[PDB]
């Protein structure tokens, strides 16, 4: 119950900052419906990657450029399991205006631990993106039924 998660590099998009506060957030969200305890480090070998590229990148599933696919990650593993990709040619966002970080991750973070997509739509796990005010974002019941099934 006890994951690690590095940024691995930063989008020029946004402020240093606020990419560590997005991913920071959207941990939390799915720590507060789990007994999960996420720990950010800065270096060293954590379990899940957060890393921003754009094209190939590596691992057999590239990217498309701007539109299209946002992101993808992948369920919980050694290596690249549980990592989380973000396709650079999005333009990412603190809030709108782009593409949000913050909901994105919350999305991709719920492949990294084990959830796969939803049918219901008011679900983060729906894979149809809509910007909401962050600060009212919430997971659906659905959501919360899927990652409960795994942790707990
Ligand atoms: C409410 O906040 C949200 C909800 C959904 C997503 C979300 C939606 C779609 C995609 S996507 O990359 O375009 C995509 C679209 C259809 C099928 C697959 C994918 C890849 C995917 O599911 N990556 O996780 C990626 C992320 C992003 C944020
Ligand atoms: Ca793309
Ligand atoms: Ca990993
Ligand atoms: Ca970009
Ligand atoms: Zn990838
Ligand atoms: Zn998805």
């Amino acid at each position: 119950h006890y994951i690690t998660y590095r940024i691995n590099n930063y989008t020029p998009d946004m402020n240093r900052e606020d990419v560590d506060y997005a991913i920071r957030k959207a941990f939390q969200v799915w720590s507060n419906v789990t007994p999960l305890k996420f720990s950010k480090i800065n270096t060293g070998m954590a379990d899940i990657l957060v890393v921003f590229a754009r094209g190939a990148h590596g691992d057999d599933h590239a990217f498309d450029g701007k539109g299209g696919i946002l992101a993808h990650a992948f369920g919980p593993g050694s290596g690249i399991g549980g990592d989380a990709h973000f396709d650079e040619d999005e333009f990412w966002t603190t809030h709108s205006g782009g593409t949000n970080l913050f909901l994105t991750a919350v999305h991709e973070i719920g492949h990294s631990l084990g959830l796969g997509h939803s049918s219901d739509p008011k679900a983060v796990m729906f894979p149809t993106y809509k910007y909401v005010d962050i600060n009212t974002f919430r997971l659906s019941a659905d959501d919360i039924r899927g990652i409960q099934s795994l942790y707990g």
